[PDB]
Formats: C-alpha cells, sequence, structure tokens
C-alpha cells in the first residue's frame, strides 16, 4: 500500500491486522508544526517504483490511502491524483471533509469531484459526525468504480456490528437529508460566508490593537469565497 | 541683580544697557531639553550671599527677575518666592501667564496673586498679546506695593514711544475688558477644559493606536481642572 505518513491511528491499526507492506509518503510541514501535504513528486511513477526498489519484500502497491484534507484543512489537487497515481485504487481517508459535494467552491477537491475516472475505483470515507450535523460514530463509505459487490459487501459486514444503534443510522441519514434543496446549500454558504468574515475581522482586529494580537494563517488578502491555493510566491503558509 | 538664566533675550539687552552685575539662578532641565525651574536651595539667603562673595564687583542684590511661568509653562509657588526671597523688588516675567487672575486654579501662582507683601514690591509684567487677546506689541506693568511715582513714570516715560499706535491700546484695554463678568470666567474655564479633555484624550489615542503614538509630557493620572503639581515621587516630568 501507499499510505500517507500524515495518517490516523486507525490506519495503523489496519496495517498491523492485515499482512500489508508500506511506503510511506513524506507530507511537508512548517515551523508550526501544521502537517502539510505530500509534494507532487511523490505521485508519479519514478518515486514510487524507486521507493519500492528500496523497500525489502515489497511489488507494486495496489491500493493508495491519502489523508484529503489534512488536520488543518488542506484539500489537495485531487484530479492530479486521480491521473497520474497508477495504483489501482485510491483511498481519500476525507474524514474532515464530509460537506464536499454541497458548494462548488470545492470542486475539484474530492474522490467524489469529477467524473468516474477509468482503470481505477477511488473511495472516499467522510467522517459524517465530524463536520456535518450527525451522531457520534457514525461514517460513511463512498466508491466510485466497479467493484466486487458481494466481496465488499462481506468486507464491510466483516467489521460492523450486527446490531447497530437506529439512531445512528438515522443521524448519518438525516445528515445528507440536510443537505437536498435550498436550505443545505444556504447552511453550506452561510458557514462558509460567516467563516470568512470571522477571518476577516481577525486580521483587523490583528491591525487594530496595541501590541501584539492573534494571528490567523492564512493568506494576507482574502476576500473571495473559494479555497485560496497556498502559492509558492508567497510566504504566509 | 538676581536674574533667572532662563530668561528672555529682552533681559540679556537690559543687562547690557545698564551698569549692572548678575547672579544667574541655575534651573533644572530634563533630557527632553524642557526648561525646567529653579531649585529651593537657591532662593534663600545662604547659597545667595555665597554667590555674591566669589561674585567681583558683587553687593547684596536690590532686584531679582523671574521667568514665571517658563517657556513650556511650570509656573512656580510664588508665595515661597514673596516669603523668602530677601529681596527689595521681586519681578515675575509673565510674559507667558497674564490670564492668571481669571481662574482661581492659578492661585498663588503670579506675583499678583495673595495680598501686598510687606517690605518690597512685585513687578509682573504679563504679555497681553501672547495669550490673551489682544494686538501684538502690547504689554502691562502691574505693580504691587509702594513705588516712586515720578520716577517710575519717568521711567516708563523713557522706553516707550511719544506717538503710540491706538489700535495696540484700546486691544490692550479690550483684552482686559473681555475678561470681566460672567463671560471672561466662562472663557478661561472653558479654554482649560478644553485643554484637559484634548489632554485626555492624546494620553487615550496613545493607548488605542497600534505601534508608536504621539505622548504628551504630563501626569499618569489628570481628571482634575488644577494645575498639577511636580512630585518628586513621579517621574513623568
Amino acid at each position: 500500500i501507499l499510505i500517507d505518513r500524515n495518517c490516523h491511528k486507525s490506519l495503523t491499526h489496519l496495517m498491523m491486522m492485515s499482512d500489508v507492506t508500506p511506503i510511506y509518503f513524506r507530507p511537508t510541514r512548517n515551523a508550526y508544526g501544521i502537517l502539510g501535504g505530500i509534494p507532487q513528486s511523490e505521485f508519479q511513477h519514478a518515486t514510487i517504483a524507486k521507493r519500492v526498489k528500496e523497500t525489502p519484500n515489497a511489488t507494486w502497491p495496489v491500493h493508495a490511502v491519502i489523508t484529503n484534507s489534512t488536520y488543518d484543512g488542506l484539500l489537495y489537487n485531487t484530479d492530479f491524483i486521480k491521473k497520474t497515481l497508477d495504483v489501482k485504487s485510491i483511498h481519500f481517508d476525507s474524514a474532515w471533509v464530509p460537506y464536499t459535494n454541497f458548494s462548488p467552491i470545492y470542486e475539484g477537491k474530492c474522490g467524489m469531484s469529477g467524473g468516474r475516472v477509468e482503470g481505477k475505483v477511488i473511495y472516499e470515507t467522510q467522517s459524517t459526525h465530524k463536520l456535518l450535523a450527525a451522531f457520534s460514530q457514525a461514517s460513511m463509505i463512498h466508491v466510485k468504480g466497479d467493484v466486487n459487490e458481494e466481496t465488499f459487501n462481506e468486507a464491510y459486514m466483516m467489521h460492523t456490528t450486527t446490531s447497530p444503534h437506529y439512531g445512528i443510522v438515522a443521524s448519518t441519514e438525516t445528515a445528507a437529508a440536510m443537505m437536498k434543496g435550498n436550505a443545505g446549500k444556504r447552511l453550506i454558504n452561510g458557514s462558509i460566508e460567516r467563516a470568512i468574515k470571522f477571518r476577516k475581522e481577525i486580521k483587523r482586529l490583528r491591525t487594530e490593537s496595541d501590541g501584539w494580537f492573534f494571528d490567523v494563517w492564512q493568506p494576507d488578502h482574502i476576500d473571495t469565497t473559494e479555497c485560496w491555493p497556498l502559492r509558492s510566491d508567497s510566504t504566509w503558509h
């Protein structure tokens, strides 16, 4: 497998249950300690083949797991990933970004963004309770492609319980039901606009106050409702 | 004579016209360059007699000239001066404080404050055009005591012109006429209150702004309409 080093404890637990072998991706980071992302060089065939070559008992990876976004909300250019990562199944551990479909700001920024990619199956495992409105221990597995229906259904049956809490299930479905229509679009756009307005006054109060004040790790000029790209020609990140 | 070192060019010009001999008072000063005042030790008999003793061709002083206030508006405790300065005539060059009588804030802070002092004549030479409302080249000489009327009238006639500008004379009298009644008291109290309110916001804007701001050389807590005394237990001065 190609597992992100910026992973969860759950992926480590998975690797300890199953007889698999890793190549770890190498994310970047700043002096703050914010876990950034994997460079573009570590998704092409050359570096993956090299890291396969200097790993004992390792073959060509048959699966890839990527934390999209990171813990601090750094989305990837997932179209680049789904085009150039030459594995037969790419998994996006989108625990912190489950709200993706419900605003066109996040177009091209999840596993389910864009159409059905050819030759590989895209997994996305939105943690619905985290950022949407759902009871805890609620999650989803969205696939994109063709999978063996009975084998994958049996694998799903393998890890879940047999008598589930129907409150959690009803909350899991009602979370998506809160997002159909105009009310869900109004929710997502209101949340994003409120976040942007909070960001604008926290930078405003920084320049209004005396002495020190709280800074917020964001581009120096933000005034539009978009995912602000991290540019190499700036140094805020 | 006992002339303040914090003097005007006019007093130097006077000393060059007349065959007199000085003992110079020694005012204090801060690092800003603000001319402070003479300490209390240099108005008693011991230091004056000493400075007479180590000055050639010098006798006991028959006149004293004191700049009250200074250029930066530092009034003296003039009752101390009129009690302990043992000369027969004390002159206060009150060019910058002509408005003294018109608010009880300045009680005990001019030559004309208090009653007729015994044994000496107090002069005060308010420059009326400076802080009151009068045309330029206007001034007054207020005396307090008994003077030789014809000799002093002849000395006054000696330096003034013979055909004066009656606009300046009318403005000189109208400046005092602006201060009788309730209108003059309202003028002086309004000016002092406006000054105090300006001082309170300039210290307020200092703590409101970011980075540096203009400071104002005044006590850290001012909220009353009084001449704020310069205390040895504080360091703002």
